[PDB]
């Protein structure tokens, strides 16, 4: 990959990320004054267990759909074979998700954007895992002191996903090569825009990983559940 290519490999990831990106950053941040009542969040607080998981599942599934596309969109993802396509949405998906959730993570109050306004973590009571959440959250919290431009995380979002050490990969070559030309653009970016500082300051990838581990439990014990 010559300087061209870098060059283009970023744009590429940037701009499927900007068609994918689901809510837009302007209308999150307009948005910030717009927080449920006390009455409202009671109204959330006072809901069956089931009805939260329902609302909560189709949230979640709207928000992976978007990152299917994402993927689709990236120069050398469908150049991969449809296994390893799949290996890597099923393993990615969700903590790009839970990277995404930053975006529309208020910091200044700790809400997030959910069902048209923001609200506290005590917003989802019913479903009975506040360490879960906390911890999801937290994470948001500490992603959201680096305030991540949208092409910053159209880069990192992209090398959440093109991870050559997800097992069960049948071209693992290319993949790492894909991966190590995202790695290389990525850094090649933050240059380009003073940003190399976050390099440093990015959450240790067993973070994220362990992270990730305790959500997809708890989501197939949901899932099961229902
Ligand atoms: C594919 C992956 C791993 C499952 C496996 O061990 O094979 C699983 C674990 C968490 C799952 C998701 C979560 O349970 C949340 C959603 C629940 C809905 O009932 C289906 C879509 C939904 C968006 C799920 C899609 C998919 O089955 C995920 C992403
Ligand atoms: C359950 C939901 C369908 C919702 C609907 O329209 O009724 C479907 C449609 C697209 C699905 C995803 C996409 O097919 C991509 C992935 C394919 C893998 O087989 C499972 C995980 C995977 C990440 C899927 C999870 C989930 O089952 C999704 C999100
Ligand atoms: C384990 C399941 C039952 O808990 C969730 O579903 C939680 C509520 N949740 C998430 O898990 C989530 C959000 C982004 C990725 O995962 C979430 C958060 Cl933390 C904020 C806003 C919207 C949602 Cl949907």
């Amino acid at each position: 990959a010559s300087l061209t290519e870098i060059e283009h490999l970023v744009q590429s990831v940037c701009k499927s990320y900007r068609e994918t990106c689901q809510l837009r950053l302007e209308d999150l941040l307009r948005q910030r004054s717009n927080i449920f009542s006390r009455e409202e969040v009671t109204g959330y607080q006072r809901k069956s267990m089931w009805e939260m998981w329902e609302r909560c599942a189709h949230h979640l599934t709207e928000a992976i759909q978007y990152v299917v596309e994402f993927a689709k969109r990236l120069s050398g993802f469908m150049e991969l074979c449809q296994n390893d396509q799949i290996v890597l949405l099923k393993a990615g998906a969700m903590e790009v998700v839970l990277v995404r959730m930053c975006r529309a993570y208020n910091a200044d109050n700790r809400t997030v954007f959910f069902e048209g306004k923001y609200g506290g973590m005590e917003l989802f009571r019913a479903l009975g895992c506040s360490e879960l959440i906390s911890s999801i959250f937290d994470f948001s919290h500490s992603l959201s002191a680096l305030h991540f431009s949208e092409d910053e995380i159209a880069l990192y979002t992209a090398l959440v996903l093109i991870n050559a050490h997800r097992p069960g990969l049948q071209e693992k070559r290319k993949v790492e090569q894909l991966q190590y030309n995202l790695e290389l653009a990525f850094h090649h970016h933050l240059s380009k825009t003073h940003r190399q500082s976050i390099l440093a300051k990015l959450p240790p990838k067993g973070k994220l990983r362990s992270l990730c581990s305790q959500h997809v439990e708890r989501l197939q014990i949901f899932q099961h559940l229902h």
